């Protein structure tokens, strides 16, 4: 079986605001650099064999502090890269909601079908964290494997693991610096553990909505 | 909203080999009363409106100890009891494995189709899971309620709670004396935390497969 660790990036500057990011490119908090360094300790206590990171700065610097607690490479991955926001990127959820109200009510109650302008569907993220799993389950087999992600292409890993509906994008929690347990087996993926933030101890911060 | 907070009974006298306990009625383990204490002080630092149980001992025990100390009576609910193993019960996974070797391979890999002889569907159990789900949701709206039971009726909470097919049963981890936050929101379920056990430390084990 894959143990795959699925990991979103720690706390990002624009992540208390509420700023939406896309594929631009912030730095992490200070908060999140803690953060990150607490991550790296609790998964430093068993066997990674690989680690898979968005190329973004802040998957990247997350995947590097578990990364060195091991010994290992970090790989940047383009197909876990976020969602491109495309006209939304660097606005406000609050501002988003007053200058496009009925494509942010699509994105709320209909992911599934939203398709930034300027940027990405949601159906695009789907299709390429897809691809990126079935290739993880023939190439990892019999190992562990952490990915450091993003919310939108976590959600949509979610979805595509368990062979849910896209729509199913929101069921599942995603906070800052959290990692999940999937266990990739013979006849189906099964999540062990979903958005362990316990590390975390005072520095956890609960996710925005609409993120 | 409603704050649903999933719980697994501490571990039985059973769990440590593996025998199938259907309605039987084991007392916990001595680890199992130290899980039941180590999971009641992580969810005494919050606010519970309702706790409801299983009326087995394993789940009355453990949501004994959750409730004390904060003044809450359990409510025994009939509803998210063990499913009812029928012949199995009584039988260790390896016996089963040998004895009846395509029911069990029905039951791992299509659970939404059995039927245990002299016992109940996995049907069955999603029905009234179901049922209790939506009571709970209209009585409880704006109130947080534990729920304490067994891994089949959790499993197919997860199910139901998603709007997810049964077949989707096995995916969800289910460890004793964990915890699991759901959101029951206007739109949609929305799984916060999948099976926490954090607080377990070293009285934490692992679920076995197939149960
Ligand atoms: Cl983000």
């Amino acid at each position: 079986m894959v143990k795959l660790i699925l990991v979103r990036h720690a706390e990002s500057e624009w992540n208390p605001v509420g700023r939406y990011q896309g594929l631009l490119d912030p730095d992490l908090s200070e908060r999140g650099k803690k953060q990150a360094k607490l991550l790296a300790q609790e998964l430093s206590r068993e066997h990674l064999d690989v680690i898979y990171s968005s190329p973004l700065k802040r998957t990247y610097l997350t995947a590097l502090e578990i990364a060195e607690a091991k010994n290992l490479e970090v790989i940047k991955e383009d197909r876990i890269i976020e969602i491109d926001h495309g006209m939304w990127s660097g606005m406000l959820v609050e501002e988003v909601m007053e200058k496009y109200p009925e494509d942010f009510r699509r994105w709320v109650e209909e992911p599934h079908k939203v398709e930034f302008q300027g940027g990405e569907s949601l159906a695009s993220v789907y299709n390429r964290v897809k691809g990126f799993l079935e290739e993880v389950r023939k190439r990892h087999w019999n190992q562990t494997v952490v990915v450091v992600s993003h919310t939108v292409p976590m959600r949509a890993m979610y979805c595509a693991l368990l062979g849910v509906d896209l729509s199913k994008f929101w069921s599942f929690g995603c906070d800052n610096a959290s990692y999940s347990v999937i266990h990739m087996e013979e006849r189906r993926n099964v999540i062990l553990k979903l958005n362990i933030t316990c590390h975390l101890g005072e520095f956890y911060v609960e996710a925005h909505k609409a993120i």
